[PDB]
């Protein structure tokens, strides 16, 4: 068996330029979940769940 | 067996330019889930679930 | 067996330019799920579910 | 005399997003003038000449 | 005489995002003038000449 | 005479984000003038000439 991994790329982010001009930014949360403003995020998972911008209100039993 | 992985790309983001000009940005949440503003996100999952901008209100039993 | 993977691309995003000029942006959520504003997102999943901008109100039993 | 200058805008540039993906860029010049790649330039002149991307080969007498 | 200058803007640049991905960039010049790559430049001139990306090969007499 | 200068802006640059990914950048010059790579430059001139990215090969008499 011969695996040759040359310059491979998995879960990669490069060359990102952003500008944000906001006068007012407000977030109100009451017993939930809120995710805002996620930029230039990379990951790699092996034998597991991969979530990036995940939000769940609640879990009950 | 001979696997030759040359310059392959999987789950890759590059060359992104964004500008956002907002006067007011408001988020109100009551017992739910809210995801906003996700930019330039890359990932790779093996033997698992891959979610990026996932929102779920709630889970009950 | 000989697999030769040359410069292949799977789940790739490049060369994206966006401008957003908004005066007011409002999100109200009561016990649901809301996903807004997803830009330049790439992923690759193997043996799993791949969701990007997924929203589910709630799950009950 | 009453001049009221409220939020006026003269020679203004805002909200610009550009991406350039070039493999090779070459410029050869022999005794001339070359102007390339001008982005997001603003100016205001009073009692004078306003040139932005101006090129002149040569002047002789 | 009453001049009221409120929030006026003259020769202004804001909110600029750029990405440049080049493998090779070459400039050869022999006895001339070359201007390249000018981004987000603002100016204001009063009683004079305003040039931004100006190139002139030569002047002789 | 009453001049009221409130929050005026003249020759202003703000909110600039740039990324440059180059493998090779070369400039060769023989008896000329070369200007490259000018970013986020602001100025104001009163009773004079305003040049930003100006190049002149030569002047003779």
């Amino acid at each position: 068996v011969l695996y040759v991994g040359s310059k491979t790329k998995e879960g990669v982010v490069h060359g990102v330029a952003t500008v944000a001009e906001k006068t007012k930014e407000q977030v109100t949360n009451v017993g939930g979940a809120v995710v805002t403003g996620v930029t230039a995020v990379a990951q790699k998972t092996v034998e597991g769940a991969g979530s990036i911008a995940a939000a769940t209100g609640f879990v009950k039993k």
